[PDB]
Formats: structure tokens, C-alpha cells, sequence
């Protein structure tokens, strides 16, 4: 019963981990979708700045992970991916955060390669007349400040739901007294209505807003504005028939409006490709929609629905008339439109309750996805050779499992086969410059990515010892790779499609000492293979291990946290991502923080923590490198922050 701090998250069923994101972590998250999952054993985060980060699991980044907010997507519209989908996310307004580890399941849309991240609400249970808050604050080194409010009221037919935060913190230092170019702020505010004429009804609006800014540490430009509007409706019958236990139906509508430029947040640098004021917006509308059946009877469950989805992005430039040194900002210039997506789907997932401890899952899923090239000229100007031409392709998926309970250990044991299909995303087929040799560009030539993945492991929920591992091998076929080359004047990347292994896995244990004392660890690890050019995958977390020791009285608790990360040798310098590029082996390291928690009244909770008491300085290996125009070297990556103190305080009503 007594409160605690968030080190570490473990594996609680098979591949699936579920976490409540409002309690307070040890490496204190900068309020953003992928500092929530550093917390989880397989993800890394590459460093940008103070925030914003963009999540790789197990190796794999971007659309190949598939994260949804209320089973609704949001995508962001940076050509760079300033603004991954988890930027706009705000985790602490979620109550449930969930996981599913490798391509093994088929509910949730289109090519989740490497797994789906579901952030969700639970809609409220109001029986008389009433209402609820829950709110929080938080301080900390280098101007930190943040403040979350979450309320509620309704009665047994409906309720009202406002949540909101607003966030901030000002550059921070590195270990070595360097102050890092990455001050943030955000805010979000939603609203939900929902309305529940019976218990077997529930059907519920929602509708909010956020924005932000964030100074970044490369990539030579800033984001001056990350304006986020979401619309969302969705309806559940419970109960309808003997056999059909639930029918779920949703439709979302998400708008990202991003503006980065060079001097917002930054003053121009004098001495760069960028001397000149220059402002670039672009944004991305997305409108989608799904709807599913659960059958339940005798020992089957089985779920089928089908999904849609619509987005299109564009963008508008500023201009700089140099002898007159008049500044045009991109506000007034039409939007030209660039792309348009579209997805359609259609899934099932069978579960057989072979009885008592055996248990067999498989899904399958269609999936039509499309694409449309709308850019007219490229970037001065030149033709487009693909304008107006349109791509698509038919893309199966699907997955089977078995889970085993053992008869004596409380042991499940679990393994499975998946194959997943992804059409290429915006960032694949319209950023690089350059698509495969002998290509017109990325548009014509890229082929879809084909995913087929062995996952395999074991839980053993004693008491005194709770453990999990996962392990994963598989091949990927016609993997999307970027490659940088240095023709004199800028950096050109190069989208190609190879082949590649990957392989890795994943393990943990907490250990109930006395009533007191607990302890655990975790090991995370990942490997990958170019098996096309006989070499590794670049962009690849080193091996990485997390102790973590708490003692818990009554009302308090006290924790400490090693995380000691491994050198990463296996490289592939000058190929990477959109984002980052590998370029050198990066150094091992240690951190470790302290952390408090201390129940005042059953309403009041406090924490505090240091991070990284002994300010090491150090660097991940998949940090973005350090932009010329501050005082990064060639190639030198971002540094991770300093010695930090935090405190919060939390409520609930
Ligand atoms: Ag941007
Ligand atoms: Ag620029
Ligand atoms: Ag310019």
C-alpha cells in the first residue's frame, strides 16, 4: 500500500505490458510520449533536445512502431520528424498505458512491425450524482514546471471530462557544465461528453487542443509551434445478443499545424547554409475510423471489424528577397499540398480457451493502402516526375500464438509466429532525396516492408519473485534504409530497400526481500543485420541493464536506480533513419538516481528525486548529432542531462 517512484516497468502477460502513466518516474519524463516508454525494458529514445524524442523499439523506429491515442492516430507533419506522433501525446492525461510487443496483433490497423503502443481513458462509472479530480505539480532544476488537471462530473446517464496540462523547462546542462539548446513548452486541454442511457450503452465525444515549442540541439532549425486539434466520436453496445458480446464503432479526426524556423527561438547563424530568416509550415490532416464485433461463446473469442483512414499533408514556405532584405514570412503563401494516403482494412483475431492452462490466439488482416503524389515542382525549383501519379498495393498480415500454464511453477510459457506487411510511410517516400539507383525518386521505387518474427518467452509469477523474458528472432524483407552522402553543398539522404535479420530480446525480475525491501532488474538487447551489403543495421540501442532497489515503511519509500548501458560497437556509419545517422561507436556509461515518495493524506502524495546524482557526462549512441551553428563539434551528438532534482506533489478526489 505504501506509494512509490517508477524505475522500471515489467511484463505482466505475454508481450503485453500496462502501466498507470500518472505515477511518478525515476528518470523524470519531459512530459512526452517517448520519455513514458524509456521506462519500459526494449525502448531508447534518440535525443533531439529536452524533448520530443523520437521511440525506437528493439531497434525499430517510426511507423514500424504504432501508437495510437483512444485507438484514434495521430501523425505528425515535419518532412524531419521534429514532431514524432508521440510529441503531441501528453501521458500523464492518459490513464492507461499498454503495449504489445512484436507483430502479433491485428486489432489495432496497418504494418505494427514492431509493436503497438495504446495510450487510453477507461470512461467514467458515475452512479449517483457526483464528481472527481486528480491533479498534479512538479518542479525541478533548470526551470521545470509542470501542472495537470484532471476532472470529472456526471451521474448514471452521462458525465463531463476536462483534462490539461501545461508544461515548460528551460535549457539544461549536460555533465560537463555545457548548457544544451533545448528549451520546451507545451499545453493540452480536452474535453469529453459522454453519454450512458443504459449500462449497456456508452457513447461518448471528445474534442481538444495543444500546442508547443521546442529549441533543438541539431538540426539547425526550431520548432516555433506544434499546434495539435482533435475531434473524436465513438459508441459501445454491450451485450447485444447471447454470442455477441460487445460492438465497438469509432471515428477520429486529428490536424497537426508545425512551423520550424531559425529565428524564433534561435538567432539566424551568420556562417551557415541558413544566414537569412527562414520559416517553413507544413501540416497534416488525418480523418479515420474503425468498427468491431466480439464474439464470445463456448471456449472462443473472436473479434472482427474493419478499419479506415485518410490523411493528406502540405506545406508553405517563407521567402527572403535578399537586396532588399525583406522577409515574406510562409503565412502568406498558399498551402500546396504534397500527399494523400489512404488505408482500408479488414481483421479478425480467434482465441481458443483450450481449458484450464492452454490457450491459442491467431488474427489475420487485409489491408488496400494507397498513396497519391501531389507535389507539382520539387526544391531553385524543379519538375516533379511522379505528379499526380497514385501507388497501391493489397498487404496481408498475421499472426498465431500459443501460451502454456505449467502444472507445478506459476509459469506461462508462450511462442509465436507473425508476419506483418507495411506500406511505406510520408517520411520514406517524400523526404529522401534520392530513392534506389537507377529510381526517378523514393515515390516510384520503394517497396513495402514484409516483417516475419518469431516471438517466444516465459512468465513466472510467484510470490517473493515475479520474473519475464521475451525474445524475438526474425527476418525483414525489403527493409527501408536511409543512406547520407556528403555532395559538398548539404546533406542528401537516400531511401533503398534491403534485406535484413534482427534478433534481441528482452528480461526482468523483482524480488520481494522482506516486507521491506524489494528489488529488480531488467536487460534489454537488440541486434540487427544488413544481410544486402553484409554489415549491421545502423541505429541500433546497445545492451542496456536497469537495478533498481526500494525500501517502503508505511506512509514512505526510498529508491535507488543503476542503469549501466553498454558500448555499441556494431555500427553503420552514414545510414540510419530520416533522423539520425550512425557515424561512431559510442562509449559505455552509468547513472544513478535517487528517489522519495511520501503519502501526506489519502488525497496528498509527494515525491522527489535526483537524476543522475554523480552528473556524469555522457551521450546515447542514437542521439541526433550536434548542430554546427552552437558549439558542436563534428558529429558530436547531443548530450543527456546533468545532475537534475525534481519534486511533485499529486491529488486525488
Ligand atoms: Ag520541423
Ligand atoms: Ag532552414
Ligand atoms: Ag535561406
Amino acid at each position: 500500500l505504501a506509494p512509490s517512484v517508477v524505475t522500471g516497468v515489467a511484463q505482466s502477460s505475454p508481450l503485453t505490458i500496462v502501466t498507470n502513466p500518472k505515477e511518478p518516474r525515476q528518470p523524470v519524463p519531459a512530459s512526452d510520449g517517448a520519455d513514458y516508454l524509456k521506462t519500459i525494458p526494449g525502448f531508447a529514445v534518440i535525443r533531439n533536445g529536452g524533448s520530443n524524442g523520437d521511440p525506437v523499439l528493439r531497434g525499430m523506429f517510426g511507423s514500424r512502431l504504432n501508437i495510437l491515442t483512444n485507438g484514434g492516430m495521430m501523425l505528425g507533419a515535419c518532412p524531419n520528424r521534429m514532431d514524432a506522433p508521440t510529441s503531441y501525446i501528453s501521458p500523464e492525461t492518459y490513464d492507461k498505458l499498454t503495449v504489445i510487443k512484436g507483430p502479433q496483433t491485428v486489432l489495432w490497423g496497418p504494418g505494427a512491425s514492431a509493436g503497438t503502443i495504446l495510450f487510453e481513458r477507461e470512461p467514467e462509472r458515475f452512479g449517483e450524482l457526483g464528481s472527481r479530480v486528480n491533479a498534479s505539480l512538479l518542479a525541478g532544476s533548470n526551470g521545470r514546471f509542470d501542472k495537470v488537471l484532471d476532472a470529472a462530473a456526471g451521474n448514471r446517464l452521462g458525465y463531463l471530462r476536462f483534462t490539461g496540462n501545461h508544461a515548460q523547462s528551460d535549457d539544461y546542462e549536460d555533465g560537463a557544465g555545457n548548457t544544451v539548446p533545448s528549451r520546451w513548452k507545451k499545453w493540452n486541454g480536452d474535453v469529453a461528453v459522454g453519454w450512458t442511457p443504459d449500462e449497456d450503452t456508452l457513447i461518448e465525444l471528445t474534442a481538444g487542443k495543444g500546442d508547443g515549442e521546442a529549441r533543438y540541439a541539431g538540426r539547425g532549425m526550431d520548432g516555433s509551434q506544434f499546434k495539435r486539434e482533435s475531434l473524436g466520436l465513438r459508441f459501445v453496445k454491450s451485450n447485444v445478443s447471447d454470442v455477441l458480446e460487445k460492438v465497438e464503432a469509432q471515428v477520429y479526426y486529428n490536424y497537426a499545424d508545425h512551423i520550424m524556423d531559425n529565428f524564433r527561438l534561435r538567432t539566424p547563424d551568420p556562417s551557415s547554409m541558413m544566414p537569412m530568416p527562414m520559416a517553413s509550415q507544413v501540416d497534416r490532416r488525418t480523418l479515420g475510423g474503425r468498427l468491431a464485433a466480439t464474439w464470445r461463446w463456448d471456449d472462443f473469442k473472436l473479434v472482427t471489424g474493419v478499419d479506415a483512414m485518410r490523411n493528406e499533408h502540405r506545406a508553405r514556405g517563407s521567402k527572403y528577397d535578399m537586396m532588399t532584405d525583406y522577409y515574406t514570412d510562409a503565412d502568406q503563401f498558399p498551402w500546396s499540398k504534397d500527399a494523400v494516403f489512404h488505408n482500408y482494412g479488414a481483421f479478425g483475431e480467434l482465441t481458443w480457451f483450450a481449458a484450464e492452462r492452454d490457450r491459442l490466439i491467431g488474427g489475420l488482416r487485409l489491408d488496400r493502402a494507397s498513396v497519391k503524389d501531389y507535389r507539382q515542382t520539387l526544391k531553385h525549383a524543379m519538375a516533379n516526375p511522379t505528379a499526380n501519379d497514385t501507388r497501391a498495393d493489397t498487404l496481408p498480415s498475421g499472426f498465431v500464438r500459443y501460451e502454456h500454464d505449467l502444472a507445478d511453477s506459476p509459469t506461462t510459457l508462450y511462442a509465436g509466429l507473425g508476419h506483418a506487411e507495411r506500406f511505406p510511410d510520408y517520411w520514406e517516400l517524400f523526404s529522401p532525396k534520392r530513392g534506389p539507383n537507377g529510381s526517378v525518386n523514393a515515390f516510384d521505387k520503394i517497396k513495402p516492408e514484409k516483417t516475419t518474427q518469431l516471438d517466444f518467452g516465459l512468465q513466472y509469477n510467484g510470490d517473493k519473485l515475479q520474473a519475464w523474458a521475451s525474445g524475438y528472432v526474425g527476418v525483414v524483407q525489403d527493409f527501408i534504409l536511409f543512406s547520407y552522402r556528403e555532395g559538398m553543398m548539404g546533406s542528401s539522404t537516400q531511401a533503398t530497400n534491403v534485406d535484413a535479420r534482427i534478433m534481441g530480446g528482452e528480461l526482468g525480475a523483482s524480488y520481494q526481500l522482506t516486507g521491506n525491501w524489494k528489488t529488480d532488474a531488467s536487460l534489454a538487447y537488440a541486434w540487427g543485420k544488413n544481410s544486402s551489403d553484409d554489415r549491421a543495421l545502423p541505429q541500433i540501442p546497445p545492451l542496456e541493464a536497469r537495478f533498481g532497489l526500494t525500501y517502503e515503511e508505511g506512509d514512505w519509500s526510498a529508491g535507488s536506480l543503476w542503469r549501466v548501458v553498454a558500448p555499441q560497437n556494431r555500427i553503420a556509419r552514414d545510414q540510419g533513419n530520416v533522423v539520425g545517422k550512425d557515424f561512431d561507436k559510442s562509449a559505455g556509461f552509468g547513472v544513478f538516481s535517487l528517489n522519495g515518495a511520501y503519502r501526506v493524506t489519502r488525497n496528498v502524495k509527494l515525491s522527489a528525486g535526483v537524476d543522475n546524482l554523480f552528473d556524469k557526462d555522457y551521450t546515447e549512441h542514437l542521439n541526433k548529432a550536434g548542430d554546427a551553428g552552437f558549439g558542436f563539434s563534428a558529429n558530436e551528438t547531443v548530450p543527456e542531462p546533468g545532475r537534475t532534482f525534481w519534486t511533485k506533489v499529486d491529488f486525488s478526489f
